[PDB]
RNA sequence: GGGCGUUAAGUUGCAGGGUAUAGACCCGAAACCCGGUGAUCUAGCCAUGGGCAGGUUGAAGGUUGGGUAACACUAACUGGAGGACCGAACCGACUAAUGUUGAAAAAUUAGCGGAUGACUUGUGGCUGGGGGUGAAAGGCCAAUCAAACCGGGAGAUAGCUGGUUCUCCCCGAAAGCUAUUUAGGUAGCGCCUCGUGAAUUCAUCUCCGGGGGUAGAGCACUGUUUCGGCAAGGGGGUCAACCCGACUUACCAACCCGAUGCAAACUGCGAAUACCGGAGAAUGUUAUCACGGGAGACACACGGCGGGUGCUAACGUCCGUC
RNA sequence: GUUUAUUAAAAACACAGCACUGUGCAAACACGAAAGUGGACGUAUACGGUGUGACGCCUGCCCGGUGCCGGAAGGUUAAUUGAUGGGGUUAGCGCAAGCGAAGCUCUUGAUCGAAGCCCCGGUAAACGGCGGCCGUAACUAUAACGGUCCUAAGGUAGCGA
RNA sequence: UUGAGCCUUGAUGUGUAGGAUAGGUGGGAGGCUUUGAAGUGUGGACGCCAGUCUGCAUGGAGCCGACCUUGAAAUACCACCCUUUAAUGUUUGAUGUUCUAACGUUGACCCGUAAUCCGGGUUGCGGACAGUGUCUGGUGGGUAGUUUGACUGGGGCGGUCUCCUCCUAAAGAGUAACGGAGGAGCACGAAGGUUGGCUAAUCCUGGUCGGACAUCAGGAGGUUAGUGCAAUGGCAUAAGCCAGCUUGACUGCGAGCGUGACGGCGCGAGCAGGUGCGAAAGCAGGUCAUAGUGAUCCGGUGGUUCUGAAUGGAAGGGCCAUCGCUCAACGGAUAAAAGGUACUCCGGGGAUAACAGGCUGAUACCGCCCAAGAGUUCAUAUCGACGGCGGUGUUUGGCACCUCGAUGUCGGCUCAUCACAUCCUGGGGCUGAAGUAGGUCCCAAGGGUAUGGCUGUUCGCCAUUUAAAGUGGUACGCGAGCUG
RNA sequence: AAGGCGGCCCCCUGGACGAAGACUGACGCUCAGGUGCGAAAGCGUGGGGAGCAAACAGGAUUAGAUACCCUGGUAGUCCACGCCGUAAACGAUGUCGACUUGGAGGUUGUGCCCUUGAGGCGUGGCUUCCGGAGCUAACGCGUUAAGUCGACCGCCUGGGGAGUACGGCCGCAAGGUUAAAACUCAAAUGAAUUGACGGGGGCCCGCACAAGCGGUGGAGCAUGUGGUUUAAUUCGAUGCAA
RNA sequence: CUGCAUGGCUGUCGUCAGCUCGUGUUGUGAAAUGUUGGGUUAAGUCCCGCAACGAGCGCAACCCUUAUCCUUUGUUGCCAGCGGUCCGGCCGGGAACUCAAAGGAGACUGCCAGUGAUAAACUGGAGGAAGGUGGGGAUGACGUCAAGUCAUCAUGGCCCUUACGACCAGGGCUACACACGUGCUACAAUGGCGCAUACAAAGAGAAGCGACCUCGCGAGAGCAAGCGGACCUCAUAAAGUGCGUCGUAGUCCGGAUUGGAGUCUGCAACUCGACUCCAUGAAGUCGGAAUCGCUAGUAAUCGUGGAUCAGAAUGCCACGGUG
RNA sequence: UGCCUGGCGGCCGUAGCGCGGUGGUCCCACCUGACCCCAUGCCGAACUCAGAAGUGAAACGCCGUAGCGCCGAUGGUAGUGUGGGGUCUCCCCAUGCGAGAGUAGGGAACUGCCAGGCAU
RNA sequence: GGGGCUGAUUCUGGAUUCGACGGGAUUUGCGAAACCCAAGGUGCAUGCCGAGGGGCGGUUGGCCUCGUAAAAAGCCGCAAAAAAUAGUCGC
């Protein structure tokens, strides 16, 4: 379909349940390495400081160096298209000590690129063990059901 | 009304210039087909007989001894197998020299490889040319092979190359346009010659009418460009040195006006020459036009003039006039 | 060993070994319009063809495409056979144009109709093909790793200006 | 097992109207009852379950028939019989099981015979198979006949092949290049004809959204807008924009003229017939004009005042209108076509290339001119940016002028000449020249001006000497002096 | 003897035990080298190949899964002759001799008793479990000793480096065998004890679920916390237990 | 400032039921028995069996409240009986009762059957207000969380003595885009509205609670008597009950926001309390994943008192009504 | 015959714009209202059909203004057809034809038909 | 040194990035710079030489002054020398 690069070792680490559909507002190359091109989403983050949650951590592999009067760098704090309606609970609960707000997938929408946003806490090791504990112990149980009843 | 006719004599022989089919001015192909001849050279195979001097290496096997229950294994004697080794005859030609109208249309000289086998050789036969054979090189098939030789079609074709032989007199060009599986050929026209007819037909000069839009010139229009005024003002301010910034900071800056230039694809204007028509004298062997017979030719070059292209370079190339 | 007699004797051909394929005999194949012959007076431990070429380690992935084989569920389909439509002719109807039954004709072609092709699968010791792009590890440097476009796979073992 | 004529239609039905399974037109009514009627039941059933062929065990004798709801009169009747159903005798096209008499036998025996060919006889096998003859679909470089264009500043590749607009095009017409610039292989029953009416682009001011922008009112300006399209030439009488009517976007001609070698193409007053608009005078044979396109042959379609192979028709042909070709290589070879040859060959060319020679010198080398400066100040002792003018032919380049009826080109060995833009030696000037030793410039060609490793070298790197191991032309010297 | 051996039948053959009988007369045990056998996997030749199954193909879970799972599938597993000689080749216990309390069996002989039942009393061979003395660090062994001895062979001397490289031998190969050195470390270890944990088992309790009831999360209202802003938003509490 | 030096205090596991010691025994020894196993339980509660025998901290009981009865003593608490009435406990009087607060009796598996191991213990029941702890509270082990407080207080170092110390005025803890937690109002016809009308308990009161009269639509204001309080006040409890009214509605539903003017306490409510009138009438119209407490007078629903307090609860701590 | 007005033409940039103010006794324009018969893709903005209350306010026309637009000499220059030359990417001479722009200057139009209204 | 394909999520001529961040214009209160003024109050100033300024220095020299010139204080610099910055992550 329309998915673009998206970051499910983050989906792992973490068990988010917030999920905006926001924009991404970017420069021409940008968008020319996103049509193809390998705009890449892994360690990604946002840096909400005014009302200006840039997407900090995203890099991107240029098309070429037709822009050679001017020199651009893949590291670019990329701005985000939300809503001042949902903005504020980025306003608000972001600063914890322990939460976090990452981008899932990229996607297009009518030649709009769309980054996927969610805010998230993190998993350190104990709990991702009890995770998958839980995850093959279904599994387990359910087979183990199955070959009681026959 | 328009096209073709209605004026107008043709025909048969002779000679001559053409045209069409027959070879069609002559010499010359590489090539195709058909019918025959070759395996005495060479390539393969079959059948029958010869050749490999001389000198080395010790595998299988067979005995004796040890050893094993029997083997297996081990020591001594015989053994002479190898697509085995050196090297003669024989076969071949890897190197260098001689020679290149030579001794010889592939050899000689001094070296070289195989030399008991996939070897070599004598005799006879078999394999036929789009086929044969080929330890495979497009190699050989009788000094000739990416299709052998003889004869026939056949005097194939050749838009190609060369040649085309006695004399005199008169006239006398082109290397241009169009079309072309066409560009070095050809066909029509432009140009030439001969004959028949025809009008002051044609040419030079003088006067008259008309078209220009090229030189030159100019910026009314389409583009380009410079310095000034009207201006919005910005950019390092001298100065505060943090100021509103006092202010012009070797900067840029819409229209509007005043000047200065450029243009093949700009012309509010605009020549000479070139070309057509009307009138007139003088001169020119009708030099002008129409038809018919016959061609030749469509590879041009230089200089002068106006140019594209090139470097306003070429004895360079492309156009128009002499 | 053989090879271009007469400028190339070699890395060029052959070779034993190995793989695939067809061949049940009146065998495949080849020469022959045919008879017939070779194969072979042989019988799948034999013959022919195609690849590589003693011997030691191996022949890794892919049938997208072209060949080959297996199948005929469905579509198309020759030759063959001939259901209708139309036209010609006229015995006769028609005071006239015009209708016009049988017989003979030219034409369209209803239906039957195999192989083959379309389709499914296998076959690579069949013809063949086997990726680029970016970031990331305690200074430099590289990338174990990951993100993702495509393919049939992205070149394994081994070797290397 | 099996295909349709075939013994029979055993048969179907229905306005929401409904004893409803309606009488073919003409006759509306027993032909039924000895042309064997409703009777009891409850397989199968059409099924709008109101019903319905209701078919069929023992009967031995009446259902209907008026039509009830009626827009149609019972199929209980004379019924060329329907919105449609069925089994067996008529016909034999396939897949099969079985037999031998065709056919085959490179199974066995015997004979001609003395004979592994052949033929005949006997006996077995396969068997209407295989195979062969004609047609036919597929496969089919195993084999054959062929094609693969031209222009081109040598060939190939790249680009072009037809038409139109501007300039080169030198003030009539025409005029070339692989010159500079753009388009065309259409659209429109209205985007045509007539009549009537009308005049923008741009800018300024005022005004509700409404804005650098619309729709409005006024003004500046006069074609700086517009043409269905690319460009040129035009358009105010408007060719530019609307409204009403219409099809002249007609038929047969056509004096004359322009342009082409020709096939051809275009303009055109006016005549005859019939139309459209306008009261009328008058206009209309397409579009403001120039691109919007393709000969001939072969065939298709409709009419024909024709031709009709003895007659009468017909078949066919001709005539008129018209259709089927990115034949774009566009004056189009045929309906039907790609490459390699270093295994090559033939006829030619220096008309046409590569090595050379000639011409010019963009490039190459060298010289000179002015001066921002570097150089502790200081432009010249050395250099010199931004720019310019020249010499040689000397590398890379352009032309194709001599040579393709033959001029052998790279490099190496021997053999040298000449030039001076001189490497050394020789003679001098300046110096940022103290001396030794250096930088630059002038004159001066008398002489000299390496040895080895690398690769086939020229060039170059390296090692070691010398004063240097200098630059060029000599067909980038020299193969009728040598190799390869 | 070990590895190992499972329908039935036949052919050849090795080994073990017992009833009674006679001789042979130390001929007896172990074994460095040496030889032979030797699970499976593996290699060569010639076959076979139903099922299973490395390698490999596809699907699936997972962030990734070159695995566990699913669908196919080659070598292999099978036969004959050959090659290596590796295993947790384990009883982690080298062969033989005799001595040292018992119980419950298993298998297989043999003597005698009234064999009325697989009735009893003795004696042998193999083997299992429990256990006394004894032994061991403990677990445990315990007449088949890991109890006390005798005869012989092999091996061990800290964990890594390493049973690794070189070297000799064997082998077609894979590899096997004999077997170090430099360097680092203060440990590396085994039996058991007490906790703790298990996606180990068993039992039990609590509104912890199951059957309810009402609320919270939805929209203002009263509070505290985090961050934001300010000169301060004074400080502490920051899981259930803020 | 250092609860990562502490004393003291407190939360959690958990009102779970375990945590240990003396002697003896077993094993060289860390250690084990006792504390496991069988019934039983709310429970290491009891019994049995057993290298165990006993004890301590512990799960129970003793302690507080309440559920029945008896007795002692009746004012400010009550009227069985009588008299009068101002019909009211009014007071003479009556000390049985409702009640006041002291001591006892009383529930102890005591008994009766069944079950079990001849036990412990369990099931049912004649009695009782009561049945297995009758119903609630206090009582919180060994110990874990460097758990929280050095800002209640004390305390060892470290830090300042012209300043981190001392005094005063004005602002901030109550704050512009949000999130989270614990409660309240609610969503409506089980309901709000207008007018009558009963049913409680527990507590407070001395510069404090504050009767009555009058102005007040009102919070309240002048007047104030009584009360150190079974006397007098705070303080006609609400839900409900009677009658109409609202008919599923932007509602006579929710009273959040906002404007006008005041009432009480406080030198002084703009930052920053509450009550009262008029009007305005935000949402909402039963709430997604995921969640919280409760097994009987408990969950829900209604009202009231009290703590610190000049005033300020929708919070906290307790009584009750219905249930 | 002279004033001015109307219609049709010739001449179409000395023939056209800007400024000053006049014209009505005539002719024209403005205008009145409008059922007709005609009209607006809405309105008598335009066509019109019935007329003269007023005005020359806009137009139209006339007279002067040199601010403009234009017409533009002589002389000079550029160019060149022929012939003859140099130092030849360009130029000289003998010859005729001789521009464009810019100076001097000109300039506020002439003229033919009828149709009326004016003095004669 | 020269040709062909891409620079299109659309090839087919008309995407509101749905959102925050520039810019426009429309509907609201005001401050002589979003206004143009001396009239109520009836005080001692406009300007005239101005002194160097919080701890330090300074702005058109007057925002702060007055008597015949001096402290200067309404702002700007030294200064706030909390800008040290998601989640995971050792003793
Ligand atoms: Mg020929
Ligand atoms: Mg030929
Ligand atoms: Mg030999
Ligand atoms: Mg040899
Ligand atoms: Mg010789
Ligand atoms: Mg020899
Ligand atoms: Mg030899
Ligand atoms: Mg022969
Ligand atoms: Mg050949
Ligand atoms: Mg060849
Ligand atoms: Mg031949
Ligand atoms: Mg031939
Ligand atoms: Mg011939
Ligand atoms: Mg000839
Ligand atoms: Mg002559
Ligand atoms: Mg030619
Ligand atoms: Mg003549
Ligand atoms: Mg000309
Ligand atoms: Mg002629
Ligand atoms: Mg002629
Ligand atoms: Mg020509
Ligand atoms: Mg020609
Ligand atoms: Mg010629
Ligand atoms: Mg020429
Ligand atoms: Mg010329
Ligand atoms: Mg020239
Ligand atoms: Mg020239
Ligand atoms: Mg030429
Ligand atoms: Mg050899
Ligand atoms: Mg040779
Ligand atoms: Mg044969
Ligand atoms: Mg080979
Ligand atoms: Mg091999
Ligand atoms: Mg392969
Ligand atoms: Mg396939
Ligand atoms: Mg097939
Ligand atoms: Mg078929
Ligand atoms: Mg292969
Ligand atoms: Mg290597
Ligand atoms: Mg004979
Ligand atoms: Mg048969
Ligand atoms: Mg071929
Ligand atoms: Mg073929
Ligand atoms: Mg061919
Ligand atoms: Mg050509
Ligand atoms: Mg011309
Ligand atoms: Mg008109
Ligand atoms: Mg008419
Ligand atoms: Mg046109
Ligand atoms: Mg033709
Ligand atoms: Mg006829
Ligand atoms: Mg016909
Ligand atoms: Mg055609
Ligand atoms: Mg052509
Ligand atoms: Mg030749
Ligand atoms: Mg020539
Ligand atoms: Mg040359
Ligand atoms: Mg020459
Ligand atoms: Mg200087
Ligand atoms: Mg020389
Ligand atoms: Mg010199
Ligand atoms: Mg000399
Ligand atoms: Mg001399
Ligand atoms: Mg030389
Ligand atoms: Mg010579
Ligand atoms: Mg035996
Ligand atoms: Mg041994
Ligand atoms: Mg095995
Ligand atoms: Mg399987
Ligand atoms: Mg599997
Ligand atoms: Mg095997
Ligand atoms: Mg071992
Ligand atoms: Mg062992
Ligand atoms: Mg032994
Ligand atoms: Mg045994
Ligand atoms: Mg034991
Ligand atoms: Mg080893
Ligand atoms: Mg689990
Ligand atoms: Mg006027
Ligand atoms: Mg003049
Ligand atoms: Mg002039
Ligand atoms: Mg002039």
């Amino acid at each position: 379909s329309a998915t673009i690069a998206l970051n499910k070792r983050a989906r792992h680490e973490y068990f988010i349940e917030e999920e905006f559909e926001a924009g991404l507002a970017l420069q021409g190359w940008e968008v020319k390495s996103l049509r193809a091109g390998k705009a890449n989403i892994s360690d990604s983050y946002v840096l909400l400081r005014d009302g200006e949650a840039f997407l900090f951590g995203a890099n991107i592999t240029p098309m070429a160096v037709a822009s050679t009067h001017v020199v651009c760098d893949p590291t670019r704090t990329r701005k985000l298209l939300l809503n001042q309606r949902e903005l504020d609970s980025l306003y608000g609960r972001v600063n914890r000590e322990g939460y976090t707000v990452v981008a899932l997938s990229l996607y297009w929408k009518n030649a709009w690129c769309k980054v996927k946003i969610g805010v998230a806490k993190g998993k350190k090791q104990h709990d991702k063990r009890s995770d998958i504990k839980e995850r093959e112990w279904q599994v387990d149980k359910a087979r183990i059901m199955k070959n009681a009843h026959r």
